[PDB]
């Protein structure tokens, strides 16, 4: 029985680590985007459009 | 116990699931960000204010420090 535990929460206390590192680098690069949206914004050019096309590939909407 | 592993295997279980969520989140705005960067260096040679400063964005650390490439 104490064995067990020690296995799963060593498991569960490294899964835990693992996300809380991946959830920070989710919110770091979702964080350029949005800047990088708003210099879109600013500026609102064909270089800057491409950019546009990629920040919204996946948008149905408009 | 099985009631212990079936405690932890579902805490596990649940746990993998927010992983491979979240991977593919990283990856999708990561993704974007990589194709703007290529974007950028195939126009550098204009030393666009406007571009620069989404290379600075790009090329950010989380401290505020460009590092360039």
């Amino acid at each position: 029985k104490k064995a067990l535990i020690k296995e799963y929460t060593e498991e569960i206390e490294r899964l835990k680590r693992d996300l809380a590192a991946l959830e920070k680098e989710r919110d770091f690069y979702f964080g350029k985007l949005r800047n990088i949206e708003l210099i879109c914004q600013e500026n609102e050019d064909p270089v800057l459009q491409r950019i546009v096309d990629i920040l919204y590939a996946t948008d149905e909407g408009f």
